[PDB]
């Protein structure tokens, strides 16, 4: 692998490390704020992400390469309603989905066939992330008004997926 | 739960983040000097300490509390040896053992009978943790001392559970 | 076992009898009310007291002892809803929790480590129960604005554990 | 087959393939407006029309005759609810079942027994189709005003068949 | 998705589309001619191609698109032999395949990696229909070119997978 | 295909041939230096290579071309011992890896869609390939500095895969 | 073993490594000529014959001795017609058996027993084989000179042993 390569996968590898994290941080913001069904959902996917991390870990492993783990800042934040953390959880699995296309253009530019075939695996994962997230935001639209809406959608969450 | 149990317990589940990235940090350092066995033990030792994570994480959230991952310092570190890194992750693990027992010790002072109770599950584990971890090390000073031996060991790690 | 821990031992045998009674009148006054999912919860749930119950008549007479229930208090009560009523039973979970503390306590002081070492059953089924009765809480506060809620929640707690 | 009778059940093939699309075009519909639920009885529901026409196609050629695909018309338009779009898939089954009555009176007037004893199997499933597509009406028009009603009714079509 | 991708991505959907309804009638006039086994084979060619339109109808939708059914012409056509009719079909399956080979370049160009990921189900797949079509019009100029051997091609093509 | 595709496609299947019998040939230095386990592995592995050549010839017959078998020059050689020849096969590993680079981007300049899509599947296996031959190597240096060691690692070779 | 035979051992080795090249460069002609059957027919032969040379090249190395793989001449030539081309193949098997008659004529002049032994596999395969081999051309004049009974016979070689 070319010093590039290496260090946007290891990049990439950190990031979904840190949006791991994230959602975990954000379940704990969904219990204490009574939603058990959406806490329950973003625990389960903060799992997914940090299968993400790992198979990018391997990657660089298998290649004879050494990830290293950098800083990882707190993914603590306060959110004014379960509207809002979901509206943020699909920006974000939109910023994942950006640097996921970068790093294939640069696999691509430096004709780095293995990596760019290594990275399909997440172009077709992150399609079905971003239709994942963007239903929740628009079942939160149907019926997200009221607090039976929310209980109701609540409820959705815990088994979604 | 007293603020001063709720800080405490907070600060474990860091530690416990921290230490489930230090062992998959030490895992990569293994698989690049070519210990695919001692990169795979410590591998499942990342995953286990994470859950030692959640268990915390969880317990936090039970009892209708804010749970609140901070910033978390790289665990990068280099090694001038397979018997240097696991002396350090035993040296880790007597801390984490320490930890539990000033955690246990404050419980018990501040009368809080439901928290003791739940650290008890961490008490057990770390004495079968630390007895582990000290069988490695000592399988290292006999059959080690010298390559061929290293074979061996990281032959018997891949699969030590 | 030393005369106070056997007079603590024999009233908290007492307080959960009478729980279990109290329970039982609750979900009367449900039935009584149109809530037959909360009274068939509340059932249950005197069920379950009554084991407490019995778990400490038990142990009484394993240590030689003679196990005494007293007058019992009627549980009769008039309540303004459903909130209310199960806003009281939180209230009275609390209270056997801190009972539980409080005989914990005793046990360490007087130095019966047999008797601690029996608490350690109902420490742990007092925080599970306290998390049950407040999820209740939360929920009829997402949705328990109206009979369409009620109705919904009501449909829940039949099943709830 | 009178050239009257082949040219009408061509007609009607025709109509079918026409109604299968449509169907198919009111599901995307569905699903840009986020009734993910509407959008998978539609899906399901432009296959069964499909059948329809097929059906057809091989009645023609097991005659000795040669069915005819025509020009289709684009089936897209725009909608203003779910509501407005039910009531023409309603509207629609209707003229259906008219041009199936007007091909079993066309058969029986031209003494076409073996053609309106193929029919019979329109009649029949045109009868339950109706039916079907009125309670979903129905159902619109009983929690059709909120969005937890059309949350709801979504749900229920999911399935519903 | 870039607007220019949703325009190709809609033509291809259309033409696939139209490609179904193109098989469906070839297969009727296999029928008529008398050649049911080439009927059947091209019957379940009609369907397959189907699948194929349904995947870029679901892609658009999945991506927030609306897809949009346009007017289709009449696949009617005449033909002047079995030899004739599947030469049609070899130049038309290659025409599909150089349709997905424009998209597929034109995702690249577009650096919109995820449409090129699903384009290369469409990719593979047309590889195998080319191929499938070749072997049959190769069959036809050898053992057919006569009567008796129409017969045995036709029985073959019954079954051909 | 295009005429350099074509030639540079024949040239692969021609190598994968050479490195075939190279392995075979491999495996017979190690049979006649008394490591059996080494043996088994490159016999097994000279097949492997058999099975990619095989592909490459299927695929430029599929596409209607005549894959040309050329001379193929003896693969013997001289090895001064074991590890001098695992390195030999590292650094041939090595160059099939980067000859199915080229392969990839030749077909992307000329815009060969269906090629590219069918040398992932070389891709991913190499990326396999030079993992495992790596993996070799170090064991080697691990623990091949002995006859014991040496016996050791035979003794792995021979159920390697 | 006594040299002469170790050298004729390789030469035979070697020359069936050359005929298995042949079989699979002549699958390729029967593909390039629509012989898919005849192709597929071929294409098992070459990997029977390559088995053949494994044989030789494991009894070669069992008794101690270094098999040598020489150059291989490109198998390629030009047939005018299927006839021909399995007319090629039959006196080739034919070359075959000859070269193993003389292999066991060798082997009981020089009284080498086992190498005498070994061989018998090969002379009850060589008959099996030449059999196989002239009931193909066989069928070829009998049925072989219409395309229809081309078409006929090459569906049976699809599947011949």
């Amino acid at each position: 692998l070319k010093p590039e390569m290496i260090e946007k996968l290891n990049e990439q590898m950190n990031l979904e490390l840190y949006s791991s994290l994230l959602y975990q941080q954000m379940s704990a913001w969904c219990s204490y704020h009574t939603f058990e069904g959406a806490a329950a959902f973003l625990r389960r996917h903060a799992q997914e992400e940090m299968t993400h991390m790992q198979r990018l870990f391997d990657y660089l492993t298998d290649t004879g390469n050494l990830p290293r783990i950098n800083t990882v800042e707190s993914p603590f934040a306060e959110y004014s309603s379960l509207d809002e953390l979901f509206q943020e959880t699909y920006k974000h699995e939109q910023l994942i989905t950006q640097k996921i296309n970068e790093l294939a253009h640069a696999a691509m530019t430096n004709q780095d066939y293995p990596t760019f075939n290594f990275l399909q695996w997440y172009v077709s994962e992150q399609h079905e992330e971003e239709k994942l997230f963007k239903s929740i935001i628009d079942k939160l639209s149907l019926a997200g008004k009221s607090g039976e809406g929310l209980y109701f959608i609540d409820k959705e969450l815990s088994t979604l997926d």
